[PDB]
Formats: structure tokens, sequence, C-alpha cells
DNA sequence: GATAAGTGTAGATAAGTGTAGATAAGTGTAGATAAGTGTAGATAAGTGTAGATAAGTGTAGATAAGTGTAGATAAGTGTAGATAAGTGTAGATAAGTGTAGATAAGTGTAGATAAGTGTA
């Protein structure tokens, strides 16, 4: 994730339009599915394929 | 205490100025050509005059800008339920402070060598 490197780069999960500002249980619906992508899934386990390996 | 910077003193040459003569700058004077102006004639700028075409305006008809009017869909708002932001509450670890002993910063104190200044 973007949101956690501070130079920016990754990916972000964010609303489709520019032009709207996100409410307050959005902002953290799409910090969720963030990291539902990071760990390919909704628990954390270290069996499972992280989005880099998945990705590869 | 020992030498040589620093100043007064004496003589020898050539800067510095007045004086006298020789040539050519500087000015007045006389003559010869052509600048500078008035004068007379020939051509074409400059203006008024007369006719010929097409700018410029009013007039009449044909199409489609411009507005009011009627119906169909979906913006815009109120209303009802479902999940999870947001806050209070209870327990577990380790920040934060006072307290006790060991080492070495910090200061006073005593003696040896050499800048520190006067002197020859």
């Amino acid at each position: 994730p973007a949101r956690y490197s501070e130079k920016g780069l990754g990916f972000e999960v964010r609303l489709r339009d520019l032009d709207a500002e996100p409410g307050r249980k959005e902002k953290e619906e799409m910090k969720r599915i963030e990291d539902f992508i990071v760990n390919t899934g909704k628990d954390k386990d270290v069996d499972r394929d992280s989005f880099q390996t998945f990705c590869k």
C-alpha cells in the first residue's frame, strides 16, 4: 500500500469519483479493503500467499 | 658595553636664469576668377468644369429564428431499517520519581624552571 509507504509508491483503494469526500465509515472500509488485499484474505495467515506472491 | 644610524659641515659640478643674434611665424595689401543675386522666357503642375457608371438607400416578398404550450421520464427529498463508528469502564505492565553508595570531577596547596625587566 501507498498509504503506509512514505514515497507514495504502491497501490491504494479509492473512491471512484475524484470529487467525492469519503465518509467516516467509507475511509475505514477502504482501509479494510487495502488490508484484505495485502493479506489476500480476511485474517492474517503466514501460510497464505501475500499479494506480492500472488502477483508474481 | 660595542657598533653604526643620524646630523652638521666643506668642496666640486652643472641645473637655472638673463642676454644677444638669426630665421620665419603673423598681418596688411593688391589683383584675378567665379560664388551669389536679379531678370526673361518655356513647359507642365494645379484648379474649375462637364459627362458616365455604379456606390448607397428605400421598398416588397419568402424562409426559418424565437417564444409559448403540452406531455414523459427521472432528478430531488422524506421515511424506515441494519451495521459499526464513538464513548465509558475494568485490569496489566512499565513509564516516572525518590533514595542509597562508589568513583572521579573540581579546588586548594607546595616546589622547580624559565618569561620578564633592569642594567652594562
